[PDB]
């Protein structure tokens, strides 16, 4: 089983290559994950200087295999079941009254490490909008990700809303559409409809000079 790969604390690498309205940028990430408790601790740095979008808009894109699926839930954990060969995760993210991100990622084991490698393409963003104008608060709300099986593609799909607090007290909505398909040929667990309940807290490393994000995350799956 893939779930045996997540019994302990697992190191994580994240590589992101991005392009939003022509602005190219890159983000690397490292940390570890404890699927037994649904916990992540990561640190992301922009390796191309200043990040051209607010860090919270990249959270969802920047390892749902680390979600805590409880005992009575084990057969709905598609993410771990595709390991180690991993899975492709694709999303379209529509920022209400602004542009959109399109992301292709591969989440798989590369030797010792859970790696998430991402291509991100952004278009149609307003230059004085909430994203390219950096008008979004440096924090993150709680969300419920609705997960549905996609038997046709031997995987899962999901659709959910992410609320970004706007600096002046608004909400910037980012409607997510997602689908995941395994990389390997092995059999995979196809869930019933269920939720992923997420929490996220963002902080800074006082000793880090680059543009960066320290992220702690708690996710547990919940049924019916």
């Amino acid at each position: 089983k893939g779930e045996e790969l997540f019994t302990g604390v697992v190191p994580i690498l994240v590589e992101l290559d991005g392009d939003v309205n022509g602005h190219k940028f890159s983000v690397s990430g490292e940390g570890e994950g404890d699927a037994t408790y649904g916990k992540l601790t990561l640190k992301f740095i922009c390796t191309t200087g200043k990040l051209p979008v607010p860090w919270p808009t990249l959270v969802t894109t920047l390892v749902q295999c680390f979600s805590r699926y409880p005992d009575h839930m084990k057969r709905h954990d598609f993410f771990k079941s595709a390991m180690p060969e991993g899975y492709v995760q694709e999303r379209t993210i529509f920022f209400k009254d602004d542009g959109n991100y399109k992301t292709r990622a591969e989440v798989k084991f590369e030797g010792d490490t859970l790696v998430n490698r991402i291509e991100l393409k952004g278009i149609d963003f307003k230059e004085d909008g909430n994203i390219l104008g950096h008008k979004l608060e440096y924090n993150y709300n709680d969300h419920q990700v609705y997960i549905m099986a996609d038997k046709q593609k031997n995987g899962i799909k999901a659709n959910f809303k992410i609320r970004h607090n706007i600096e002046d007290g608004g909400v910037q909505l980012a409607d997510h559409y997602q689908q995941n398909t395994p990389i390997g040929d092995g059999p995979v667990l196809l869930p019933d409809n269920h939720y992923l309940f997420t929490e996220s807290t963002l902080s800074k490393d006082p000793n880090e000079k680059r543009d960066h994000m320290v992220l702690l995350e708690d996710v547990t799956a919940a049924g019916i």
